[PDB]
């Protein structure tokens, strides 16, 4: 039973590379999926791949006997930077493992009560910064999860303030990272990148990377001369040791791996938090139920980690905008051996398939016929729903190792800004999302109502 998949319009020896000279590729593909179906061929010179949009091939994607992860043309350009880090690194290299083994205690129960303190830190700026708004100013949305999920990772991971809320422009870091991550994206589509028109793009790039690697060189030198004994993301880097090579970390795994959480452990919690806010303001309804919640629940003037714990309904909402707009919008893999996709699609050991989530999420046969609809409800039994059908936080080992520290973090905030604000669609927003390899609103706007409780 043997099938020739679809295929999108080529553009002679550049192949289907043109369809992704677009600000949002992304979401370019969504409409091509649309188009073609479940599964669809893409090439560009000198590369294949298959992009998979269904539950049904999906699930068998995520075998990892079967398939690993790929590095994505995107991934190997944020490699430049974040080198061997474990967002970036081969599942056979050895320092995937052995940071993984290092770190995975990091992300421990044990260990996000020991950050809980330090993001409600962050979260309070976050809420004082909008109590202190005059009448009729607005919330510049994304801008200010960024500013709070970037504060976060840096204090929790690393005991470094980058004081986000005392400025009006985005950090130097944010900055020079946002203009890396627009160089991968638009590097994608280049069919010759050392033509010397990029020669700018190439000298830039280089500028944007000592910008976020000289923020890693002033982390790592206050810690080592730092007088006080943390316990933190860093502290694991450069003390922790795998037990499989019995080796620590060694200084420049160590730097990448700051590179990587700094990036990775901030920029998609702020996609999640703006997604979730926008559905919320659209979705009165389903904003009182959270309210409700976070009215019961956060009974203290500081939220306690148990009782983010008890935000189930708040979770339940980051879960449906999750469903809606991943952050990390897609996931590479390779077939480890010749195996057969569907019962339909031979594959050869080596071939590549994309994961393109988005549009996996909005599989009618999961989800039924209501599926654009926001239903936090729908995640109120996880046994109900079919396996892999829901993967905003990739697959088996190589799935993310900061997935509880960005639902702590997204839950503690949102259950803070339900039990502080009510809020008001001022614009009646059209939603935006810009593609910066991560999916984030633009411009999304709204004014917050003070409930006046103090902190
Ligand atoms: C809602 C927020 C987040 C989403 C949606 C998300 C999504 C993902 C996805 C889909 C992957 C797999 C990538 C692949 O297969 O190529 C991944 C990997 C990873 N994420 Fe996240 N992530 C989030 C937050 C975070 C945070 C806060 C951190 C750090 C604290 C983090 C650290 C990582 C790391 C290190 C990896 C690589 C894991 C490995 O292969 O060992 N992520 N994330
Ligand atoms: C934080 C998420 C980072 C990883 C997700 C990146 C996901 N891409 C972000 C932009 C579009 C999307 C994607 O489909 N990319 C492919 C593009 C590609 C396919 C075939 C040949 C050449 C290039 C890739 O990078 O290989
Ligand atoms: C998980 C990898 C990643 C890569 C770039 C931005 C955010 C996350």
């Amino acid at each position: 039973t043997i099938k020739e998949m679809p295929q999108p319009k080529t553009f002679g020896e550049l192949k289907n590379l043109p369809l992704l000279n677009t600000d949002k590729p992304v979401q370019a593909l969504m409409k091509i999926a649309d188009e073609l179906g479940e599964i669809f061929k893409f090439e560009a010179p000198g590369r294949v791949t298959r992009y998979l949009s269904s539950q049904r091939l999906i699930k068998e994607a995520c075998d990892e006997s079967r398939f690993d992860k790929n590095l994505s043309q995107a991934l190997k350009f944020v490699r430049d930077f974040a080198g061997d880090g474990l967002a970036t690194s081969w599942t056979h290299e050895k320092n995937w493992k052995k940071a993984h083994n290092i770190l995975l205690p990091s992300f421990s129960q044990q260990a996000m009560k020991g950050y809980h303190a330090m993001m409600v830190d962050i979260a309070v700026q976050l809420v004082q910064k909008w109590e202190r708004l005059n009448a009729d100013e607005h919330i510049e949305v994304p801008e200010d999860m960024t500013r709070l999920t970037l504060d976060t990772i840096g204090l929790c991971g690393f005991n470094y303030r980058f004081n986000s809320f005392y400025r009006d422009q985005p950090h130097p870091f944010i900055t020079s990272m946002v203009r890396a991550l627009d160089e991968a994206m638009n590097k994608l589509q280049r069919a010759n990148p050392d033509d010397p028109a990029y020669d700018e793009n190439k000298r830039q790039f280089q500028e944007d990377i000592k910008v976020m690697n000289d923020l890693v060189d002033k982390i790592i030198a206050d810690r080592k001369a730092s007088g006080e004994q943390s316990d933190d993301l860093l502290t694991h880097m450069l003390n922790g040791k795998d037990p499989e090579t019995g080796e620590p970390l060694d200084d420049e795994n160590i730097r990448y791996q700051i590179i990587t959480f700094l990036i990775a452990g901030h920029e998609t919690t702020s996609g999640l938090l703006s997604f979730a806010l926008y559905f919320l303001v659209k979705n009165p309804h389903v904003l009182q139920k959270a309210a409700e919640e976070a009215a019961r629940v956060l009974v203290d003037p500081v939220p306690s980690y148990k009782q983010v714990k008890q935000l189930k309904y708040v979770g339940m909402v980051l879960n449906e905008a999750l469903r809606l707009w991943p952050t990390a919008p897609a996931f590479s893999l390779y077939a480890k051996e010749d195996t057969v996709l569907g019962g339909e699609y031979p594959l050869e050991k080596g071939d590549e398939l994309m994961v393109l989530i988005p549009q996996l999420h909005r599989d009618k046969t999961i989800w039924g016929d209501d599926v654009e609809e926001f239903r936090p409800e729908r995640f109120e039994n996880p046994s109900a729903i079919p396996q892999h059908a829901f993967k905003p936080h990739g697959n088996g080992q190589r799935a993310c190792i900061g997935q509880q520290f960005a639902l702590h973090e997204a839950t503690l905030v949102l259950g803070m800004m339900l039990k502080h604000f009510d809020f008001e669609d001022h614009t009646n927003y059209e939603l935006d999302i810009k593609e910066t390899l991560t999916l984030k609103p633009e411009g999304f706007v709204v004014k917050a109502k003070s409930k006046k409780i103090p902190l």
